[PDB]
């Protein structure tokens, strides 16, 4: 007959309601390479004076007034 068969209570108290399947979403990137000062700079492809640029001012930089995304 024996007590008190360990003790290891402090490693946390587990996640329910927080798992339920339907988990999927990949994504794909240029990651791993990117600036930290990073505005419009290397980012301009299209000559001056044609209408592949006033398209490339819409997006503008890497955030811009578009709505939420993510």
């Amino acid at each position: 007959r024996s007590l008190r068969q360990r003790l290891q209570d402090t490693v946390g108290l587990c996640f329910p309601m927080r798992t339920y399947s339907k988990q999927s979403k990949p994504l794909f990137s240029n990651k791993r390479k990117i600036h930290l000062s990073e505005l419009m700079l290397e980012k301009c492809p299209f000559p001056a004076g044609s209408d592949l640029a006033q398209k490339w001012h819409l997006i503008k930089q890497h955030t811009a007034p578009v709505s939420p995304h993510s």
